[PDB]
């Protein structure tokens, strides 16, 4: 349960973030969905607010240090209190190392590592006010752990996430700050139901071969995780990272 | 939520198996408790069933073939079925290397890894029936990832669950059945009372020294990450293993 | 360069072993080779002092205390001291976890991680000795890190000895004693060279897919480990100048698994 | 044995870098010294000649794409081949997460990660040339697999070098190309031996108290590692990472 607390979800206009976004909101948070794509961000807390829950779109690009900064005070005045940071925006730029794009690469390294970093030192100031404390979770991957060929950005960004979050945990503890990294696998979206297709067996082979089950993660796996996490009542779980992949790396 | 669901807890006369029966119970699981210590086991039994609950006491030595095979048809005849198996029984026997006696060794290895391969062979029978389905967790330790001196035998065995939990994850997967090692840092059960004395000084420093909080883990700490677990929708979190230890040992 | 130090290496009248043997003898260690194989190892034995070095053939159930004391000791007395240990005797059985045998079980713990325990221990004797020191090398797999189906007995005994070098890590540092753990990949001893013919007729796949696809297919070149890299890795270890790899485990898989 | 290969070291004007220099000219194999302090590369290069090997400075800036591609087609122009790249220059800025300077992140991250991305790039360029091969290093730390406080910046940049080498590994076996990771432990400097004095107490508490003997790690531990890596006649420890520290975190 997790009614009074507060909640910002980075890339909550689609996918993975909206679904934590709507089930942080359905046990009672409030939630700040917060994404480049405003028109998508105020969508997301319109249906949160409809459903009888509290609510806030945000733009933010989580590359940039003054939006960032703008937008969790933002909230903070709204709210009264960030108690809950997921840091998920993402993105995906696939090539080989020798033709990857060094643009590409510093574009994918801002948003997924410093997105975390600078989204994290903002909520960190509302955190450590008298030690009221907060939950820092970010959004990695199977690939923070194990690597996939054309994805050297993605899998460098992921692997770094994990060095925050530990760093984050030992510096955390004494303001009552846990930090954890959610690790999916294989998410099916609308354009993986266009892949199928296309790519055609690809989904218990190609798509999932390295799972146990061929079954794909769900949005619903990530938010249940999440959900957990920002409820547990102590700080045991801090400075973990969460494989929610269906045997896809096993630790 | 776990009405309708049943569940065998090896060592759950005390300590952490005591706490994991009782919350699994609370939580509408009908619980067998299975412990060498007979008597304890009816007694945890008889404490569910005054509360409300369904359990009976199982008389296992979890080293002694013929005793798992039994107390596990025992539950599932009782029960209908044996959903969930925690294999959790444990002791600790200290020593360096060279004065670690080989019957100890053999003694630390029958009951941490050959338990745990004699509960979950017994249970799976009955788990993949008309594939069933079913949950395994094994109680590591923190020390199934880290070692600590004078502990050969407990660190090797806890180390051993690891491996075993991740085949059963693969050879599960086709019937329904999910694997996890939880991995609990320092809890106060009588396992730990009779270590101290041997080796506050020594609970502060050379145990919590570890943590990024300076907190004993809580026997809730643990239950609650296995009723996690044991409810989880999916298989998506088999295979993992789950440090509950206040950030001692991060992965 | 291991002029003047003596080893000891299990399960060395065969495959990894015998060629951990053979480069530990080439580059001047002194080598008992101990297997329950006696011709095998004094084959061994003989095939290194007819090139010029120095071995002996050491009869030994790893499983048995008596005997791994026994064997242990007689190539203290005869070499002088036993200053590295690579514990390496293996064998497999496979069997899906609901009908694995425990007889077959505890077979394959006596023999990996009983092993392991009982030659170390002896071996510690001699090393922890005037704090003369050692190398304590066990033979892990990548299955001391990962799973595959219907090896429960053997993962987990693997998964078993990282444990057991860690904690010898920790202990032995005092004693100028270190160890690790060496992960090979999949290598063409005997015992593989009959897998891969039997997975084949099995899985109704050609030979080249059961190798490239079943065996290889989590290395990144479809490549297998040999027994040279096997032992080159161990005779890095051995022949390091200080303790600063103590309770590492290295991965000669050809990337499968990387850490 | 190096004898015709070819190497380029960054940061190698001093340090761990300057011995690995050092080590792989003794070994044989014509070496690049890529540094920022074009007076200090100069001067190993100097050292390396007058001992009778064959070296170069190189003046690079490895977090700027022109400054790299330039100098490692230098490297290839001089000597023909870039068959060893040891990406190692580094720099340590501390600082709590939440007063941490994005300037100062934004450097951190140029220098480990990028200068590994952009310097690893401008190699196989060369190396997968008729599939000649190479073998690419980049110098991590025990911070790419464990945190400290204050260390935020630094402890991502390490743990993403995991990531860009596990890439590698999978992309560039098949042209023949190696990837590994060597992760040195503390490593006794001229700063360490005034800080002791500041602070054999602080040796074997504060600085080595995580080792399990009390030693240094030596900038002759690292080289030797490398030597070794770089010499392996097969791609078997490719995608793999060392680490070189006395027992602090082991794998
Ligand atoms: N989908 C999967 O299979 C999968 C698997 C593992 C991990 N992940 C991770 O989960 C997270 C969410 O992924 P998803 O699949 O739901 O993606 P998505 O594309 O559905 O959602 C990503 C969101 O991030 C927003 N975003 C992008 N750049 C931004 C920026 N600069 N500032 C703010 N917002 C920005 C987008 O506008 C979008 O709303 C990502 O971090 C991704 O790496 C995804
Ligand atoms: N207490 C901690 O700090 C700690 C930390 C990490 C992991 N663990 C693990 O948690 C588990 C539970 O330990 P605990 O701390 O609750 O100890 P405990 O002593 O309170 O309970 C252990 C129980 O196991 C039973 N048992 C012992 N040998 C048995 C056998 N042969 N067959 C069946 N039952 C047997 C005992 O009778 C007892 O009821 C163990 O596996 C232990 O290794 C404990
Ligand atoms: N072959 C592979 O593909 C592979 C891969 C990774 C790791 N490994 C490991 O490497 C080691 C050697 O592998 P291998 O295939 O060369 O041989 P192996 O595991 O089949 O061992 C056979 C050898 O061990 C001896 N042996 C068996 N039981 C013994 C006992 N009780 N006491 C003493 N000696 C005994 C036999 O006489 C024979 O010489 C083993 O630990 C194995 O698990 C092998
Ligand atoms: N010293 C340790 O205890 C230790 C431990 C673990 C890992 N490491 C790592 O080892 C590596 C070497 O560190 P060190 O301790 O030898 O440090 P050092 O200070 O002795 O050497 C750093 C070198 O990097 C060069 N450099 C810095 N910025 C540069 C840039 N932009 N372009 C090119 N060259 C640049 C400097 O000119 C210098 O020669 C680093 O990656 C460091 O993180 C060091």
């Amino acid at each position: 349960n997790l009614n009074g607390k507060t909640a910002v979800v980075t890339g909550a206009a689609s996918g993975i973030g909206k679904e934590i976004a709507l089930e942080l909101a359905k046990a009672g948070a409030a939630v700040a969905i917060a994404d480049l794509n405003q028109d998508g961000a105020n969508a997301v807390a319109d249906e949160i607010n409809k459903a009888g829950g509290k609510a806030i779109g945000v733009a933010m690009d989580v590359t940039n240090e003054e939006a960032v900064n703008t937008g969790i005070d933002k909230v903070a005045e709204a709210f009264g209190s960030v108690d809950i940071l997921v840091s998920n925006a993402g993105i995906q730029i696939v090539n080989p190392i020798e033709n990857y794009s060094f643009a590409d690469w510093k574009k994918m390294q801002a948003i997924h590592v410093d997105g975390a970093f600078l989204t994290t030192k903002a909520a960190l100031k509302h955190m450590y006010k008298d030690d009221r404390g907060g939950v820092v979770i970010y959004m990695g991957s199977v690939h923070s752990h194990e690597a996939s060929p054309l994805k050297s950005a993605y899998v460098t960004a992921k692997h770094g996430l994990l060095g925050l979050a530990r760093v984050l945990a030992k510096e955390g503890a004494k303001h009552n700050v846990r930090s954890h990294v959610v690790c999916p696998g294989f998410v099916r979206t609308p354009l993986v139901d266009k892949q199928i297709p296309e790519q055609a067996e690809v989904i218990k082979k190609v798509m999932l071969g390295n799972t146990v089950d061929g079954v794909f993660t769900t949005v619903q796996d990530v938010a249940q995780t999440v959900l957990f996490l920002s409820a547990f009542p102590s700080a045991a779980l801090t400075g973990q990272s969460f494989i929610v992949s269906h045997g896809w790396f096993m630790q």
